């Protein structure tokens, strides 16, 4: 059929440097064949297709700019408090270079048996120096969410962590033990994602009515539509999501939901963009190929994956201004003049200050709409 | 939609329009708490080309509420700096 590919393949088996046959070279087309399409892809070869068949750090890692990259590592687990951050570029884990390893080798190599060292090295954009970690693996335990009271405001901080498999409730319960909150600051910064149960759920608990994601791929009978129940509480109350560069996944779906529904104000800076199904499918005989299968779609149609949610209200981390620097004018000196979550917390946050304002205005369009 | 900026400097005109949209929830005040002029001046010409000014009476704003010496507390404080 293909007599091109026959053509190269029986040049390189002409004229190349070194001795090569055709089992070398089908493998080298299939590695690279794959590699040309996504960057999510791996070929299993019959003994790795085995490897594979037969506690943690916390680090989620992905790919983009074609170098394998930390997303974000999860709140809480020994890699956050190890100090890595989002947009880390692995390049040695213990002995292995990462500079051609694939996801699930990485991932295979940071997990395993509690209280056990590992050593990783990164580099980053501050600074000159490759570092070095030694962590050391853990049971991973995580609160997902917790929700606490806005001193001075009538709103409420909701953080979520991660997507786990209760997500979903512990929101709904806090809401409730709040009947008068009146606004959330939905916190889903440096959440890398999770699970696509609770992003539906957690999205089908604030929207009323049409499609909240999509998976797609070629064949249109594969393709499926997550639909929002008409059970939904929560319909009208003010909610503003805060993002940044490690929301990613479920992350990015309940963002984008909640932002083309225009059921939500999306604030902080670009996500990660992760937005992808990958499957493994056996082929040959004992080798077995991972290709990207669907993508998810937002409900306006737009792609995760490469793009990510670019949020509504853009503004990167920092100080708030200072409380003042005058010992200004007023009349109140003039000559014969008639007559859990702590403003110390949110002065640090110019994000999380950012998103308290935009429901203070919310606030006040919906009380004009009387 | 309206935002309105005020800050330390806005004062009297500045602040009846600010304060009249507040009361009314018609515009957003953000910056930070004003001068608080809450008195109406009128000059009254003696000479031909001089005049005597008085404060003549006290302002209020539509919810009935003073501004005298206080000022506006605007809705989103936020003070000068760069993002």
């Amino acid at each position: 059929m293909f007599s091109r590919f026959s053509n190269v393949v029986s040049e390189i088996e002409k004229k190349y440097v070194d001795k090569i046959s055709i089992s070398e070279i089908m493998t080298k087309a299939i590695e690279g064949l794959l590699s040309n399409l996504d960057a999510h892809s791996a070929y299993l070869n019959e003994k790795k297709f085995k490897e594979f068949q037969a506690g943690g750090l916390g680090i989620t890692v992905g790919m983009r700019d074609g170098v394998l990259t930390v997303i974000a590592p999860l709140e809480g687990t020994p890699a956050y408090k190890a100090g890595v951050k989002s947009g880390d570029n692995i390049l040695k884990i213990n002995n292995e270079s990462t500079l051609s390893m694939s996801i699930d080798d990485a991932i295979n190599l940071m997990r395993g048996k509690p209280k056990t060292p590992i050593q990783i090295t990164i580099v980053r954009k501050n600074e000159p120096k490759p570092l070095v970690f030694n962590i050391i693996r853990d049971i991973i335990k995580l609160p997902s969410v917790y929700v606490k009271k806005i001193k001075e405001t009538p709103y409420l901080y909701v953080r979520v962590s991660g997507f786990d498999k209760n997500v979903t409730k512990s929101v709904l319960e806090g809401l409730k033990a709040n009947p008068k909150a009146k606004g959330i600051v939905l916190d889903l910064r440096g959440n890398p994602g999770g699970l696509l149960n609770q992003a539906v759920g957690l999205s089908n608990l604030f929207i009323k009515e049409g499609v909240l994601v999509s998976q797609k791929g070629k064949n249109k009978e594969e393709s499926l539509e997550y639909k929002a129940n008409g059970r939904a509480p929560y319909t009208n109350l003010p909610i503003a999501v805060l993002v940044n560069g490690g929301s990613a996944s479920a992350s990015e779906i309940v963002a984008g939901a909640l932002q083309d529904h225009k059921r939500a104000v999306i604030i902080g800076e670009k996500t990660f963009g992760k937005g992808s199904v990958q499957m493994l499918l056996p082929v040959n005989k004992d080798e077995a190929i991972k290709i990207t299968t669907a993508r998810y779609y937002l409900p306006s149609g737009r792609t995760i994956q490469a793009k990510g949610i670019t949020p509504d209200i853009v503004i990167y981390p920092g100080k708030v201004p200072e409380n003042e620097n005058k010992f200004s004018l007023k009349e109140a000196d003039l000559k014969h003049h008639l007559e859990e979550v702590t403003p110390k917390m949110i002065n640090d946050d110019i994000q999380l200050k950012t998103a308290i304002d935009s429901l203070k205005t919310w606030s006040i369009v919906d009380e004009k709409m009387d």
